[PDB]
């Protein structure tokens, strides 16, 4: 199945990892568990950021532009991207705006980082319905050391009921 | 021993609780249930706000001010207020931002509710050394019809070690 895995500052907005808070090493940590060794699908400005794939699984780039780099996987459709994960448990949809607001209608999980910070920002995490997500899991911390502001994981699931 | 209770927006941002985030009936409800039957200290904004007693306990209000309402007990100082809980497990206070700030050196327990919201406004609770709190308890929740932000709940105990 589908995931959209997202960093959320208030109000739902997203951005690039580069930039702080984005940058909280606790949210880069949960965010390789949970992409380790499964195909990860994102748009052509996430492409552009991140700069080379990451390793060890297929990265494959939604776009509808020609492909400008070998050694990820370019398609132009939703269903292109999906089939091009082959067989598999999961597929991680990691960004960015556009890219979620398109796979989330199929998406059956999210995985959430709730970070307690302020940025100014044009794109939002798409507006999912509570109704229709079940949150299972959450997981609150403490701004330390190694992270400026307090963060909270959570997982939700489609109520596919 | 002393506690304090304090619903918190980003970057610590606090406010009387007639205005909006702040009127989250959960955090509402956490304020009632973490205060049943525990002596208040309050400032006399806070007392203002609120126009009468919280029931079925001592509340005592901290203030420079000579007292205009019979039905609490007015003090001057913080050793004041506090003897004038008597002897009892623990005292709550319950803000504003001038009495935490006095409070917290002698609070040995915080309870915090994180509201995921924006608010403007130019008070903010203490900024309490992390090194000297330890988390104990934390429990997060989405928002849903009768609560319009996710919020998080949090105990700390001092660490006095
Ligand atoms: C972790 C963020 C993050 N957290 C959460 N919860 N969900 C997400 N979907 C992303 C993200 C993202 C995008 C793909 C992104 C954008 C970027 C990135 C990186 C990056 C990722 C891993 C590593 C390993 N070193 C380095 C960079 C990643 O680098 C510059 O822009
Ligand atoms: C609950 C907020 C709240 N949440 C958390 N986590 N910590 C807090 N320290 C307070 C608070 C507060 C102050 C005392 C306040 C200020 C107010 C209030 C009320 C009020 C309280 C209970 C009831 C019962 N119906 C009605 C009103 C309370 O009403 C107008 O201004």
């Amino acid at each position: 199945m589908i995931s959209l895995i997202a960093a959320l500052a208030v109000d739902r907005v997203i951005g690039m990892e580069n930039a702080m808070p984005w940058n909280l090493p606790a949210d880069l940590a949960w965010f390789k568990r949970n992409t380790l060794d499964k195909p990860v699908i994102m748009g052509r400005h996430t492409w552009e950021s991140i700069g080379r794939p990451l390793p060890g699984r297929k990265n494959i780039i939604l776009s509808s532009q020609p492909g400008t780099d070998d050694r990820v996987t370019w398609v132009k459709s939703v269903d292109e991207a999906i089939a091009a994960c082959g067989d598999v448990p999961e597929i991680m949809v990691i960004g960015g705006g556009r890219v979620y607001e398109q796979f989330l209608p199929k998406a059956q999980k999210l995985y959430l980082t709730h970070i307690d910070a302020e940025v100014e920002g044009d794109t939002h995490f798409p507006d999912y319905e509570p109704d229709d997500w079940e949150s299972v899991f959450s997981e609150f911390h403490d701004a330390d050391a190694q992270n400026s502001h307090s963060y909270c994981f959570e997982i939700l699931e489609r109520r596919l009921e």
